[PDB]
């Protein structure tokens, strides 16, 4: 395995898809399902959307990508109430994306 300019974000991707926590944020969830999600949260995103962002060379800084994910995890807990699975998973998975980050060197 080499070492490339983008690897650091690749590997905080797969290594947040991989967790246990990371089903709320895989795909955009389904208007059919959530009829309000997108009169409410502005600007929607996902896992899936920011792998896709990284393989097309979109972010120019780690600022932009680390940003991407913050919003990931804010809209989850705008749309989602703490009691929920989701937002429970979505705090775990958001510690471990901090502590990973870290030693990505991603800050």
């Amino acid at each position: 395995g080499g070492v490339h300019e983008l690897s650091a974000f690749e590997q905080l991707v797969v290594e947040l898809v991989r967790h246990d926590d990371s089903w709320p944020f895989l795909k955009l969830v389904s208007k059919i399902q959530v009829p309000d999600y997108y009169d409410i949260i502005k600007k929607p995103i996902a896992l899936n959307i920011i792998r896709e962002k990284v393989n097309k060379c979109e972010y120019k800084l780690a600022s932009e990508f680390i940003d991407d994910i913050e919003l990931m995890f804010s809209n989850c807990f705008e749309y989602n109430p703490r009691n929920t699975s989701e937002a429970k998973a979505g705090t775990r998975l958001q510690a471990f994306f901090h502590i990973q980050a870290q030693k990505l060197g991603l800050h």
